[PDB]
């Protein structure tokens, strides 16, 4: 960020609208995003390959050890320095201790976590209407965030496309998965005392209104 830096974590069900406040955050703070689901789609589309493929489409999570070597690939290139909002990491408590270590090793600290509070039902809406530029990771809503015009990327005019993962049973997968897993994470921050809450159910810029509040 330089002088606008913050160490954020963004921890929120699949679906909550963390990659969507990413896009005001990295450009409004100068941080980088490190969505380990954009870093493996990636990691995937150039060809860590079927098998993580099969894992995300079914919703389930990769390995710890996969996601917290593309973590700290980001911070060992010196991706980080300048501040960062991770999205979607931590979503286990032994990604949440190999987060610890890797910021012990540098001598830096998590500035905010930030808990997206929103219910399941609302989710399955949310993930219903979405799609995706795949180059950019950008994500639209066909009824509460448009793409300006019909069909194709605001900034490129390329097409908006599906994610396999969208498909019914593994939106299950991915809410189980989220409060067995993830949700215990709200305590282990809270513990640290640098969690806040915001209301997720809200439209975009309300919550970006309430994420400005607490940055
Ligand atoms: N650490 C890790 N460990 C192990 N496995 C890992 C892992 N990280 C990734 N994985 C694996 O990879 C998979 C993919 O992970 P990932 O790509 O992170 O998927 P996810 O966890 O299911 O979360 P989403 O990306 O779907 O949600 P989001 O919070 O980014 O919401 P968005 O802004 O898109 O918004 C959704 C929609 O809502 C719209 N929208 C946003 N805000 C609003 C609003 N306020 N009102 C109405 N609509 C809204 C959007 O336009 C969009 O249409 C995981 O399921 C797992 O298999
Ligand atoms: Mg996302």
């Amino acid at each position: 960020g330089n002088s606008k830096k913050h160490n954020l974590i963004l921890i929120g069900a699949p679906g909550s609208g963390k990659g969507t406040q990413c896009e005001f955050i990295k450009k409004e703070y100068g941080l980088a995003h490190l969505s380990t689901g954009d870093m493996l789609r990636e990691a995937i589309k150039n060809g860590i390959g079927l098998e993580a493929k099969s894992i995300i489409e079914s919703g389930n999570f990769v390995g710890d050890e996969i996601v917290l070597g593309l973590v700290k690939e980001k911070f060992d290139l010196g991706v980080c320095v300048n501040g960062f909002v991770l999205d979607g990491f931590p979503r286990t408590i032994p990604q949440a201790e190999g987060l610890a270590k890797i910021l012990s090793e540098i001598g830096d600290s998590l500035t905010s976590v930030i808990y997206f509070e929103i219910d399941d039902s609302e989710i399955i809406e949310r993930i219903s209407g979405r799609c995706t530029h795949p180059a950019s990771g950008r994500i639209y809503h066909v009824k509460y965030n448009p793409p300006k015009q019909p069909g194709i990327d605001d900034v490129t005019g390329e097409p908006l496309v599906w994610r396999d993962d969208d498909n019914a049973e593994a939106v299950k997968v991915r809410l189980d998965v989220f409060h067995k897993q993830t949700a215990p994470l709200v305590k282990f921050y809270e513990d640290l005392g640098i969690l806040k809450r915001v209301n997720a159910k809200l439209p975009p810029k309300e919550v970006t209104e309430q994420i400005k509040k607490i940055l």
